[PDB]
């Protein structure tokens, strides 16, 4: 695609700027400097560019509709595909974090970083935070002299922040809330009360749809002057929204996605992850496969996990799916159309974002 | 002491708008927001407070030779405590990490964060991330409406980028820099080329004099408006020529303070790290002695420690600290001489800065 190139070339820009900066004034000597722009390639590049392209995409929409000089359609896409790498290399760096917090093996099709010979886990931790201080590096050094600054510096943290204590709810899902002490060794929950349809849409709110949907489409606006031009209420909503989706496939995929397919291993039943499947299994599932279940989750025990998917299977959570996703139209459909009122270039935009990530296969 | 409290007590309002706004604003449960206010207290408490103390004294300093209401007296202080916090929580999250990285087992006379039962890796490396956010969510919530907020934020994250880009020297200096590559695993030196005066003083000027020494002093002089008032480039000067001190102590320490003492265990021998006593020893020692240390350095085994400790000892490292010292005396005062022209009350800072660095013993 024409669009991903235009991309990826300002990403050779910003990799050029941030190692020729290494270079001259942090004394890093080239096999260092090499090593950080493989660690870059390696963990900013080979995904969907889904969260980047966002924030173009939503910047070529007002683009269409408003005059401007030809150096300001160029400034605002140079702007819009910098402040995309921005959320490229904030994920890059959560992703980063989270294979290690999670023990996943491949990402992308490739191992994950720390699995690399030449990395391990204590260079990962710090490689992982590199990449968040590259995304301060870029915003100050490109948009320093922009109206929009502190506005979109004063978000990106707040989407950093709410993105960090998802994680900790993702993490800690396992766990009883009333067990739950740094002092005591956190024993797994063996009622699963916490699984629950209102707990897992808690986790997944601030662990995913900030960041994944939130952010670029709000930075698409910012980077654009249009946030005045739209009912923020209806953009949180409908992020959330299209963000709670995007992890249920992310989950459904976990478990029923062969790995070729995905570039990616499942782990969510050997971690106990309070996973969109879990939770909807035990919404639907009798007595005996409740029981059944309790005996055989979070164990990396290869038969055990077998027993787990059959019960999956059997409870025909597919159909759930269905179910679920048909709702979810509706109310994306419905957001849209209400986006429409004040802005209809942006409603397209979300429908676009929509549909890409509807269609999505890996 | 009277000061100390004060600023504590600035914690404790931090801490509450923190805890508050988690219940308030991200949903969380009670459970959850116990197992922070801990993290917050075991990684954020019970330290020297230099960093952020040091903020307070630059400000009490400009408050004593200048004008000012009773109000402004009290806004700047408490700003000037806040600004504190935000150095000690990014101290705390660097710390969290680095004890991870490290392979370490106590600091301030408990064991590390991550070795807490009912905390681990997993867990640590978010608590990590949560602790940097938490710097952010300050500035923004104190400092939004301040004109100094864009320098004092693009100041951080320079330093904060510093601070990682120096960790990853750390980390990897006990690889041959030919050597290193994310796809083949990392061995050892056998030459020890690497640790050098040089290398050894770019290693430390990143990895601690910016967030130890630069950051605390340049923010004191942010909150206080008064950095037109300086020779910056004295200030950078002397606050890396402290904050080299300081690693340098750290090194010692390492090795030769009784863990009870110092609140932490030694790992930098088992480690391989690149430290003072390393690199000084392989200054002066004969041909047999580098041999032996080849073949003692960089291995757990309590025995061929004990080596490399008998090893520094016979070279009578002291002398060379002794030396080392006396060296930056000079210089400091030098420094301190040289800040008096334009400002002697802050050259009045830097001395106690220096004072207590100078007279530390954990
Ligand atoms: O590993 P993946 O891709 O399956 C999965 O999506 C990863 C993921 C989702 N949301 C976040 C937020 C921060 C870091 C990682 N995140 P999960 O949430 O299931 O770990
Ligand atoms: O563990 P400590 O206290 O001995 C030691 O000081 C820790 C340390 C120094 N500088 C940094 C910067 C970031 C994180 C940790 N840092 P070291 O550098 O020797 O790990
Ligand atoms: C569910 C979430 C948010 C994590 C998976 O992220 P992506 O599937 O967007 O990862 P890449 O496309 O960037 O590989
Ligand atoms: C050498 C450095 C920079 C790390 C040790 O930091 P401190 O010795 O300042 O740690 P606390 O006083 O905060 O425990
Ligand atoms: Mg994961
Ligand atoms: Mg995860
Ligand atoms: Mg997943
Ligand atoms: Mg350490
Ligand atoms: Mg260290
Ligand atoms: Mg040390």
């Amino acid at each position: 695609m024409a669009s991903m190139e235009r991309f990826l070339s300002v990403y050779d820009e910003v990799q050029a700027f941030l190692l020729d900066q290494l270079q001259s004034k942090y004394e890093i000597d080239p096999n260092r400097a090499r090593y950080l722009r493989i660690m870059m390639d390696t963990t900013c590049l080979g995904g969907k560019y889904f969260r980047g392209m966002t924030v173009v995409n939503v910047a070529e929409g007002f683009l269409a509709v408003t005059q401007h000089d030809e150096a300001t359609k160029e400034r605002i896409l140079h702007d819009a595909c910098v402040g995309g790498w921005m959320i490229e290399f904030l994920q890059a760096h959560y992703l980063v974090e989270d294979d290690i917090m999670d023990g996943s093996v491949m990402r992308r099709g490739k191992p994950c970083w720390y699995r690399f010979p030449g990395v391990t886990t204590q260079c990962a931790i710090n490689d992982g935070i590199i990449l968040k201080s590259w995304t301060q590096i870029m915003a100050w050094h490109y948009f320093a002299d922009r109206p929009f600054l502190k506005d979109l510096l004063c978000l990106f943290q707040k989407v950093d922040y709410a993105t960090a204590v998802g994680q900790m709810y993702d993490v800690t899902s396992m766990c009883d809330s009333n067990k739950l002490d740094p002092e005591v060794a956190q024993p797994m929950t063996t009622d699963f009360a916490e699984f629950t349809p209102a707990i897992y849409k808690r986790i997944v709110k601030y662990k995913t749809t900030f960041y994944t949907y939130l952010l670029p489409l709000v930075m698409g606006l910012f980077v654009s002057e249009a946030a005045a031009s739209v009912e923020m209420n209806l953009v949180e909503r409908v992020a959330h929204l299209i963000g709670e989706y995007f992890q249920v496939q992310d989950d459904v995929m976990d478990c029923f996605t062969p790995p070729e397919q995905l570039g990616k291993v499942g782990t969510d039943i050997e971690d106990a992850k309070c996973s969109w499947l879990a939770v909807t299994f035990l919404g639907k599932a009798n007595a005996a496969q409740v029981a059944e279940f309790k005996a055989n989750y979070g164990d990396k025990d290869p038969a055990k996990v077998a027993v787990v998917k059959r019960l999956y299977s059997e409870a025909n959570l597919q159909a759930d799916f269905a179910a679920y996703e048909a709702e979810v139209v509706r109310e994306v459909e419905s957001l849209i159309e209400q986006l429409k009122v004040k802005s209809p270039t942006f409603a397209e935009s979300v429908a676009v974002v929509w549909e890409k990530t509807h269609k999505r296969k890996k």
